[PDB]
């Protein structure tokens, strides 16, 4: 059933809503109610990080709902994780910041999911140089305390996050990875302990995973 559902939501998303012969909202609202039910699989989490990440037509209510109902049924591939980490920034292809706060976040709570997650090891750049963006920043400090190794605590980032905790005034997500810095150079001199930031969403995921047994 899915895949028709995206098939339709797809092919409307490329077009103005005034210009569509029929409303998407109940197509819309079929896929989210599927979603909340069953989850999505790998493929289908593919093709909804396509329609969650390109430049369309959607509206930002809907592309929000389907974000908040994007239950992986099974794991998180590579392709999916790099579709969001390349949403990621300031951009004319890239979304608004208010969902990369929502992809961030979505990140944090799949993470046990990934297939690979050392993948968003290998991006860790990408994610450390948007901390000026503080629209996005206390989701990029919570990802970025669960992806920092020792490897990724260079000097120079050791540094340009100093200067950041000084020049912003002190913010309580930078000061949260900065402690993760410390665990590896105690050296640092340095108050967010980044929780799950929805238990309610962790519970209805456990739920959809508890079917896979």
């Amino acid at each position: 059933g899915l895949p028709r559902l995206i098939d339709a939501i797809e092919e409307a998303s490329k077009i103005p809503a005034k210009r569509r012969q029929t409303p998407i909202k109940p197509t819309i609202e079929k896929l989210t109610t599927h979603l909340y039910t069953h989850g999505a699989s790998p493929d289908s989490l593919l093709r909804l990080a396509d329609l969650l990440t390109l430049r369309n037509h959607l509206d930002q209510a809907s592309l929000a709902a389907i974000t908040r109902n994007l239950y992986p049924s099974s794991t998180v591939s590579d392709e999916v994780v790099l579709r969001f980490i390349g949403a990621l920034g300031h951009g004319q292809l890239k979304p608004t910041l208010a969902l990369q706060a929502l992809f961030l976040r979505w990140l944090v709570m799949v993470y046990h999911l990934l297939e690979n997650p050392g993948v968003l090891g290998q991006v860790y750049g990408v994610l450390f140089d948007l901390l000026d963006t503080a629209a996005i920043r206390p989701q990029l400090c919570h990802l970025l305390a669960l992806v920092t190794r020792r490897k990724h605590v260079r000097p120079f980032r050791i540094q340009a996050i100093l200067t950041l905790s000084r020049q912003t005034g002190g913010d309580p997500n930078l000061t949260g990875l900065l402690r993760v810095f410390k665990n590896y150079y105690p050296e640092i001199i340095v108050a967010s302990a980044f929780k799950h930031p929805d238990p309610q969403w962790r519970q209805h995921l456990d739920e959809i995973q508890q079917r896979r047994s």
